[PDB]
């Protein structure tokens, strides 16, 4: 069985079958499949120009135009930008960014990262110790230091939603005192975190956590690395959520996926330190795949000259919240329907009323999911978190399609629960 | 001034000047500049099939047919490929491969991989750590280094071939020192590239790979340079006669026409990691099929008009004679040095002292400016002059870069003396 063709939300397989898809491939396909113009934008840039030399002092104009672009969509502040090739290697390159700011600043003692629990940073050796998944867990490299995850379903007790935002945020602040503040460089997070399974904390967290970093000295960094570019209905998450980091990690999201790309948006606060030191300087100037950068400023152009970031916070992302939570919050063993914008999710659980869980968590969540593939329907799990993140431009009629789908899915689901003694 | 045109081993500028690109970009056009056929490739596997998804439990036809490929110009046995985005990213994935292989050999204490002074193996954090590179030290734990085999340093009163045993055993010593139970690799590119095209002796390999046998440690080349004909054959590790266990390959591989990277995985290791599971999803979805589509019509052209082939039999052999019989006549020039297309010398203030100048870079920078003044990229790794052009080289074009940096080093000598520095 292969895969032919993509156009918009769907893929085609060699079989005829037309499958939606529900996560936007990596959750990064944000304008959706079949741009024949991004073709077109590499097909020009390589005929004409694929290679800069830093043989001259210029930047190649292509990424000129790319950079002039993301500072008209990205907040204000960060005009310095150093591409890489993927959200991984940005994870690795901010790392030592934040490292070696602490060494201009004259405080090299402060080299300590915090990240979480069920965060993702990617896959080299520097993300995945930043990250918090236990099995990648030799790792982690020195330095590295994580809290709890802000799950309030798991660890909420009988604290509301807000009351756990603020006492989710202040683990933050008992891990940096035990550390010792003069040693921590940075907190890393995901405004949503992703591969953990859309944990969407709650509204007091972030603010929370920023007057805590501020108050430490300790520099904020968003990982944007699914939330980036309109998957909330801001263009960053970050925006959503009311903070402000120092630095943001981008992954292919930027191209869409067309291209392997990625890049750190660098503040102006760290960047003048940065560039005092000299470390990144090339970087700075050279970075940037020129073929990628030409796609990705076609992606980032449509995004914003299409309107499909703003349809995302004004039109579709209202819809499908509430179209979301419609569908799914009267399954017996579904909790805690979330989701902003064109990211949503809910978990599976053993007893509502209990706020239980599955034993082995995760067994259920591919029972689920194997359901939802043979109905041609890609949502991923997350353990036993659903999660969807499709096409920003996909339509209400399309938003609906999907749920009728999932929603005959969770019926079987809810019956083979039952049928197997599990319910 | 800015770039405008490349074709072959030119480049353009905004004046009408020519350039000749005496470095191939990053190490990497070695296809040379202007393939619009490899634009076409790009263009048509964008618009036909630029994504695969895992919904599907096959690979994407595209890294199917690079992968058939390669295994026809890869040595025997290198049957498992992970693709990446990068050379950086390669070495940081096969670090973490070199590490589950032990574990899966109920080896859990052999983690720690050495690596050399004056090595480099990209910029991820463990690529850095792994690296040797004395302003980038990290590094992190279980990374170690011995000396480089520079001869010209520190081959104190021993000939070459001698020189190259004494600094093969300096692995020994070091894995005797940290405990063989502890060390899981040696990684090494088979010439050292940003530390300044250092060819070892000939016998350093063979010792080297002797020794990680002896000990049970396993044997990592970095292509990242030497990869794709670079010096005659395919891999360096095939010029140099050593059979690594892994090997990394970094944008070479698409001629720098779009980022990719890979590790190729010989059976003993691909076995092992087989056997753990943490990698199969890389070893079936890895690579992304547009950069995939580009790297395949590199890779043909490399092998199909004879580029490769040419290097070893034909191209080769004239540069490396042609770069002898230019600059060995000069007073400041020693150490010259290459095979097939990667060729170096160095600066240095007295020959028959063997004395280099003080200040390791700042003569360099200054014999690099003078060429950069003429139109030609060459670069200085320290005092070492380096050059690594594109394949597709005429020996026209071989004598017309030769002449130019031949002028330049005659302007060379003559600015070191009016600056009381010969
Ligand atoms: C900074 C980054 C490396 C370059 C990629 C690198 C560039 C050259 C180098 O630094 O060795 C490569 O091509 O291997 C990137 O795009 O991110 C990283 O390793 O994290
Ligand atoms: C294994 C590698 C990461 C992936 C790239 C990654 C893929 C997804 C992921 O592992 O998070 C990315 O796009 O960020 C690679 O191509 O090498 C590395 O970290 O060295």
């Amino acid at each position: 069985r292969v895969m032919t063709r993509g156009e918009g939300v769907y893929l085609w397989d060699s079989e005829g079958n037309k499958i939606i898809d529900g996560m936007a491939g990596l959750w990064c396909v944000n304008v959706g499949y079949g741009r024949k113009d991004f073709a077109e934008a590499a097909r020009r840039q390589m005929e004409e120009l694929p290679f800069y030399n830093t043989f001259f002092k210029t930047t190649h104009p292509a990424v000129v135009e790319l950079s002039s672009l993301l500072a008209e969509v990205t907040p204000a502040g960060f005009d310095r930008v150093f591409y890489t090739n993927s959200g991984s290697e940005s994870v690795d390159t901010m790392i030592r960014m934040v490292r070696r700011y602490w060494d201009v600043q004259g405080k090299p003692e402060k080299k300590t990262l915090i990240g979480r629990w069920n965060g993702y940073h990617g896959s080299t050796i520097g993300g995945a110790s930043l990250g918090g998944m236990k099995y990648m867990h030799d790792l982690p490299i020195p330095g590295m230091a994580h809290i709890e995850q802000p799950w309030w379903y798991k660890h909420g007790k009988d604290m509301t939603p807000d009351e756990f935002g603020v006492v989710a945020a202040r683990w933050l602040e008992e891990k940096i005192l035990e550390i010792g503040a003069d040693k921590v460089a940075a907190f890393v997070g995901e405004p949503i975190q992703g591969a953990g399974g859309v944990i969407v904390p709650p509204a007091t967290y972030w603010p929370e956590i920023e007057r805590i970093c501020r108050k430490y000295d300790v520099l904020l960094v968003a990982d944007e690395v699914i939330c980036g570019f309109g998957r909330t209905g801001e263009w960053f998450g970050h925006q959503h959520f009311g903070f402000q980091p120092d630095l943001f990690t981008a992954a292919k999201g930027l191209s869409s996926g067309y291209l392997p790309i990625g890049a750190v948006f660098v503040g102006k606060r760290v960047a003048e330190g940065l560039i005092a030191g000299g470390d990144f300087n090339h970087g700075f100037t050279y970075s940037g795949h020129p073929v990628c950068a030409a796609v990705a400023h076609a992606n980032v152009a449509a995004l914003r000259d299409e309107g499909i970031v703003q349809r995302v916070k004004d039109d579709i992302g209202p819809y499908m919240q509430k179209r979301w939570r419609e569908t799914f919050s009267r399954f017996e063993h579904v909790d805690d329907v979330r989701g902003v914008g064109m990211v949503q999710a809910f978990t599976l659980v053993k007893n509502k009323a209990k706020r239980e869980l599955f034993p082995d968590f995760g067994e259920i969540g591919t029972l689920c999911r194997d359901i939802f593939f043979r109905n041609n329907l890609i949502m991923r799990a997350c353990g036993d978190h659903i999660v969807s993140a499709p096409p920003l431009v996909m339509t209400r009629a399309e938003v609906d399609e999907m749920l009728a789908v999932a929603e005959r899915c969770l019926e079987e689901f809810e019956q083979t629960l039952k049928a197997r003694g599990l319910a």
